[PDB]
């Protein structure tokens, strides 16, 4: 009753944590409650944070980083002591490798029982630390504002990455006087740095000297929110560009300067590559033979000074923020006459290779034979994707062929297995996208193996009214199908699995497709259904991607 | 064709690894293939090792240690580089905490690409090391026999724990001359050590002197295979005994001397406790007030010398193997004639407390009201459990009430959340049990939250023809249900979920139960169905365990 | 004054720690004070603990483990925050590698400043944990008895190793009510375990079947205080034995059964090796060719089950305590007549190899040429070692030649570079020996390179009145000397250095020897000087050890 005297001078750690998270712009918290973190989730809701309770911490820790990428600010994963934290190490590793921020909040057993073999006693900061930019235990409740500020700043500033805060039971429930708690500042936007002017002019001088220049647009530019500057730069210079898998959409994928359909030739024959927030790691084949000229010249824009010149020396280094530096280049271009000319041999070679690759996939796209091939399946899928959708892609062939057949027109609208090649991100990423962008459609296209890692999160989607559209391409195995057996092959799964009945366990709509004639009607119904859906497509066991000169891994 | 000359002088790392695993007694390998470990799973199958391809490495790593516990030998988990290893860290942590052996075999990116940002390059030994007794990279294929011997020996000897072997791609595919490979010795049985004679006699002296003695039978005795010796020891001494959660069955749970129905009174009032392969950690409330007399005398049998006297000093230490040391006690008891007398006040107090607790839960067991309470549901489950079943239990109220309502009569026939309190072990444990003991029934009783962590492994079971019986107690939440919402509560799940439809996705039988009259017939049909099955029981949202003087955690 | 009322109800962390250490048998504490550990050292002295302030924590951490080995109980090293702990990691690593206990107590910056960049803030537990059996922070002063008990037990019990306790400034100075502090039990002697009777009898059966048996006596027997049992065993069986470098003295080095002077032959030709608390690591050349028969049979006695069969399979495993198991063997031998016969080809071969090696070094021992060779120097040094001395040996040729030329007659009386091959242990070990055994002479024979690592601790010895006798064999470099516009060679030091003047800096006696006629008188004067002393011997730059078939490392 409001009539009785109530003591209001004290606040506990759970409440201080919720307030600090909200002050620092955490709007989404993905996790699974239990000892000792129930009060944190409840307190978070009372501050208006959106708590999404999931079915495995592995998926929760993936959702938190996806939500961080999409919002531009660290979002939270909340897990119990012991195995809750160990399950969530999955997401720390993935966020580290992708340079994505996130905040993992792990409960811990009470400090006063350390050494005793307490329930879920664990060396949690020690376990998390090699996967984190920042990891620290909160030893007393009155320092929660200090630590939340420092952790969010460390995750968000510089090269982004994962931050971990350890929350012992006795700190969560510990109480301090309201007026005694020292405030913290609100973490603002990440600082942006610029390049020296001499480097800006040297970059432009290099571009003008090149006979076969190539701009590579990576997901660092998407994280930097540099899409306006990049679009202006490519329109001004008229340089050919190649998008990386999650750099897709920074330039619209239908831009006439994209070399995406001539990727192998463009990398092989360029005499100059301009990396925009993209690494010469495995996704770009290291900047080295056999995928590049041994003498390829490199302009490299990265926020990370230590990344400059990895594997292949950079002729011009542009260390700083992608948006700010491309802004400098656009400003410097306004005093120059040069642009990449409308007709060059390079342009003609690129066009010819695009035409050849188009010719290679044209009969597969047109083939209505059932069981379907991947290109036929994507002909129907691509036709149902609205231009403002968020696309989650996961699998081997399903994901890789999906990457070329599903264009993105706006940045940060594609989430996939990323720089770690992770299976297991799929429905976590979709749940994150639907929480952050409830006004936009969310379509996850998964292989049958991929779907098994996180498919139980469909119940999560249904519970929060998230109308995610899950499309499974089922070839009955990992990368390829398998004849019925003699033991089953290690890569074999269940070609006749009726995964769509999982939707029906949770109030969603399930659709099963074996024949090309069923596929359109199934997708139209799934898109129209007011709720989450699974379309389970039984595809050809031996369907494969377009032949190429080089294996993707090599 | 066998007609053409084939060079047979060379063998590769994958084949050496399969042969060494087979030599060392590894019979089960749970994993998910992909780069770079496909050759290892194929080679393992060629040597006759059973390969179980699962749906998430988290479950595979849990399956591996359950198989090790059941077989008495380290069994393998096989995972890909990068996130395959990070996902499997779950199983390493669980194995460390339960003193269970396992062998995790993690693929790695090729050594010659280290530093370059290779696909799934990761510091895998470093990440695994805090969770392992033994962790090492295999740097050259010709060292494979050496390392597999050493890792298996390290995991199995002494206090058991997890071993990790890192297998780089170029080691897996690297070839050596068969004749050149150094063989390794076959790892035998774990050494057993004995206590000094004076300690054996001091232990019997102390038991003779006690007014209220209590033997506590822990899962170390199950691991030691000490059940014959423990059974002879209790029959000879006639001492009251208490089983720990997975120590159930070492003594038959229906034994007249069990104090399991008077657990709180027995721990509170004992003047002497004899720990048999059981720790004074949280499961036994640390051996300290408020759950024990502050002056409780302790005899402590543990293989780990460092464990002796943790939290509560041991009056008599018995450091060595459970089977061997209880064997010494039985021998020394054939030269004394003491037994604990047939009539004592302690016996009378224990019996009256058991009778009071039976009366306390009898009305709930008998109550046929629907939605049902937990004790009612277990009345039908327990009446249908075969005496040789392997029971997997998982959840909070589901698991803990199932612990009291589901007796075990043989050792090593209960697998549950264990010393780490882990949600997520459920279907991986069930799959391991069906793999190891295909001629025994395997029944997993899970809460609805618990089922969500690993439920996709139902496809794994169906694919290998494992007729696991999954019984879900669904209260719509973690620990308790929740009314309709304002946001849904953090612990709420879906009370109306039709989880049994997941069975129908993979060719199993699904049964849905909301009324007590339905429960009997559904369980009968599920047990009789020649295949895996899910029985989804919608139980009362506020059903709870019997009241107790102390919280289980405190 | 005593007349004033004084509150006495409160005690601080520093005092609680000093009392707990004294309760647990810590008698010696080696360290360097500073923030925040000054109150710990003062409190320690108030409880009667001997505090030895050293000149570098590297040496202090080596002293602590040597004192632990000599006393049989963990002794303490006390260091400041940050670099104090980092400097002491040296000792942690050495203690792990040697299976020696020690307790490192590292001060830490105050918990309330964590995250702020406090003076010497550091992740101290994390840095120490890979080098420790046990490492924990003390988070509250009332837990100090609990943690000190647990750390001492973890260090001392089982296979011994290093323990680390982290002591934050606010825990050291924090106060609690005396009456409120929970006592901890006193850690007693390490538990001893026995082998099964079948293994005892199989060991004696194996020994009787061997044609060329060899018993190897390692420093695990010295740690176990098994010298009486081992001497009885060798006297009873008449088996040839070999001492390891710090196993010397467990058997007296002048025992007629020692194969010390025929080591390479004994290892090469033995058909059966009985390891007594010694590992097949590098010191015993792995139990493998080219140093052993490829079919050598092995009986292995180790406390560590996981060590059994490393590198070479064990035919008979004896897992348990060295004293207890050799006790079992001696007892089983009283029911047998068997002993190794007085005349066998094996004895004849051993004796001829011994005579051959004595003849090889006899002229070097007798050669009075100056500058002297190593064997000539040790002729005079060995003549002047009292039977009860503690010998510290450190260097390459100085240490290795000293090992064969300086016999020990009592166990635990030789301290040397050990299983890690460490330069830097010299004067810390000497200071530890002089603190623990002030009634025994302490003689450190060091190479000129070795001396430079720890030579400043001579001021520590002088300050505490420790009459350590430091003898430096100076060849002007690392392993060998060198001639004097080219740079100095990397191994070269100062052949004409006058190291003995360092004794004179600190009130000790310095002697300089270049001529063989000077050596006897200098050693006699140094031994008689009632204080610490340095005898600096300028030896031949090219003096070397006796030629051998095999390099010591290989
Ligand atoms: C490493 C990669 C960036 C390498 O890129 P590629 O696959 O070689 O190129 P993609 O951009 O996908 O294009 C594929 C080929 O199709 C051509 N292409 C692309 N778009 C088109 C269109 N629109 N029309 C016609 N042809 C096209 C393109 O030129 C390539 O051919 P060519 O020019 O002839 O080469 C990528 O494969 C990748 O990100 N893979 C993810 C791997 C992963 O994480 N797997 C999960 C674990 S698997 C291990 O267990
Ligand atoms: C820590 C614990 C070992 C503590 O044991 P308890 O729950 O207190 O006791 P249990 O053996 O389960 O018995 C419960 C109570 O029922 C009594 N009891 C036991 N058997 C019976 C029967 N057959 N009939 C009637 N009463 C019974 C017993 O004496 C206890 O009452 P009293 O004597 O009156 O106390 C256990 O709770 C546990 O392992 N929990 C796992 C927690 C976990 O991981 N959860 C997932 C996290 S949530
Ligand atoms: C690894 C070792 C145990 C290997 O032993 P060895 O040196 O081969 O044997 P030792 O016992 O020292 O004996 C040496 C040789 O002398 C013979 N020998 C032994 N005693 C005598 C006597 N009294 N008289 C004559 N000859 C003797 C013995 O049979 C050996 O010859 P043969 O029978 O003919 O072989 C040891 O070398 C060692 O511990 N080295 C430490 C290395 C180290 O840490 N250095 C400091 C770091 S170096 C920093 O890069
Ligand atoms: C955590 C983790 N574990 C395993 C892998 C290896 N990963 C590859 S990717 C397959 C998907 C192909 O199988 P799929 O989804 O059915 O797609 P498709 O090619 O058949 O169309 C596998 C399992 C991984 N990268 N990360
Ligand atoms: C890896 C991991 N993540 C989370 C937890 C917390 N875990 C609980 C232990 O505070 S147990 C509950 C299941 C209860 O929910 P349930 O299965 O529906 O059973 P029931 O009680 O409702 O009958 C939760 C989720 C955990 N231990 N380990
Ligand atoms: C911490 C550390 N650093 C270096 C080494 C290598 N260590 C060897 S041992 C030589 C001493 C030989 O030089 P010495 O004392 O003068 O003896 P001597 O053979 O010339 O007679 C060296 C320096 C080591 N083992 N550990
Ligand atoms: N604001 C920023 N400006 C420029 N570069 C950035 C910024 N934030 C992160 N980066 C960099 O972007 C790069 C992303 O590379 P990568 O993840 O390999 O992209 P992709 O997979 O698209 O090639 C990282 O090297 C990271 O340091
Ligand atoms: N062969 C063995 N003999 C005796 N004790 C063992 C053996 N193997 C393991 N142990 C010990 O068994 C104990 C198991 O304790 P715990 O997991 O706490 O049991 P519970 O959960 O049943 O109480 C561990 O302390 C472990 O060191
Ligand atoms: N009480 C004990 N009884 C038997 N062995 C022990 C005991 N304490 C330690 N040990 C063992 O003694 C061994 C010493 O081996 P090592 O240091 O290689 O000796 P050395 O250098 O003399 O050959 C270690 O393997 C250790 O586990
Ligand atoms: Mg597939
Ligand atoms: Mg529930
Ligand atoms: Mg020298």
């Amino acid at each position: 009753s409001n009539a009785m005297a109530k003591s209001e001078g004290k606040v506990n750690g759970a409440t201080l944590m919720a307030r600090a998270l909200q002050q620092q712009g955490v709007q989404y918290m993905f996790g699974i409650v239990g000892f000792p973190v129930i009060p944190i989730a409840i307190a978070a809701q009372r501050e208006g944070i959106t708590y999404i309770g999931m079915r495995n911490e592995q998926s929760a820790s993936y959702a938190a980083q996806a939500a961080s990428y999409l919002t531009g600010r660290p979002q939270a994963c909340l897990v119990v002591s012991g195995p809750g934290v160990v399950h969530a190490l999955a997401g720390l590793a993935n966020a580290q490798v992708n340079c994505w921020p996130m905040l993992l909040i792990g409960g811990a057993s009470a400090i006063e029982q350390n050494g005793m073999g307490a329930f879920q006693e664990e060396r949690q900061v020690l376990l998390a630390s090699p996967l984190c930019k920042y990891a620290h235990q909160v030893e007393r409740p009155e320092r929660i504002p200090y630590y939340v500020e420092q952790a969010v700043r460390s995750a968000l500033f510089g090269r982004p990455g994962a931050a971990y805060l350890d929350m012992p039971d006795d700190v969560i429930l510990g109480e301090v006087e309201e007026a005694a708690v020292r405030p913290a500042a609100t973490v603002g936007e990440p600082p942006r740095s610029l390049a020296p002017q001499e480097n800006i002019e040297a970059a432009l001088d290099a571009l003008q000297s090149a006979k076969r220049p190539l701009v590579i647009v990576g997901k660092g530019m998407a994280w930097s929110r540099a899409e306006n500057e990049v679009r202006q730069f490519i329109e001004r210079t008229r340089l050919p560009f190649l998008a990386t898998p999650m750099g897709k959409g920074v330039m619209p994928d239908d831009h006439p300067l994209s070399v995406g359909g001539a990727r192998s030739h463009a990398l092989q024959e360029a005499d100059l590559v301009f990396l925009l927030g993209a690494r010469f790691n495995w996704i770009l084949h290291f900047g080295l033979p056999p995928r590049y000229s041994k003498d390829v010249r490199v302009i490299q824009l990265d926020l990370s000074a230590e990344e400059i010149g990895n594997n292949r020396q950079a002729e011009v280094a542009l260390v700083g923020d992608g948006k700010a530096i491309v802004g400098q280049l656009n400003q410097a271009l306004s005093s120059r006459q040069w642009f990449y000319p409308a007709e060059t041999p390079w342009r003609e070679a690129i066009a010819a290779k695009i035409a050849g690759n188009q010719a290679a996939v044209a009969p597969m796209i047109a083939d209505n034979t059932s069981p379907m091939n991947y290109y036929r399946v994507y002909r129907d899928i691509a036709a149902r994707l609205p231009r403002n959708a968020i696309i989650v892609g996961e699998g081997a062939n399903t994901m890789d062929i999906g990457r070329t057949q599903m264009p993105n027109f706006e940045p940060r609208s594609r989430l996939d297995a990323g720089s770690y090649g992770t299976m297991g991100i799929g429905l976590g990423f979709a749940v994150a996208a639907a929480a952050v962008h409830p006004g936009r459609p969310v379509i996850a296209v998964q292989g049958d193996s991929a779907f098994g890692f996180s498919g139980m999160e469909f119940e999560t989607a249904a519970r929060y009214g998230m109308p995610i559209k899950v499309i499974i391409l089922n070839n009955g195995g990992i990368g390829m199908g398998s004849p019925a057996p003699q033991p089953g092959m290690p890569h074999a799964l269940s070609h006749d699995a009726r995964y769509e009945r999982i939707a029906e366990a949770f109030g969603g709509a399930g659709f099963y497709v074996t024949d090309s004639a069923e596929l359109g009607p199934a997708l139209d119904a799934a898109m129209a259904f007011k709720g989450p859906a699974i379309v389970n497509i039984k595809i050809a066991a031996t369907a494969d991607r377009k032949p190429q000169q080089f294996n993707w891994h090599g």
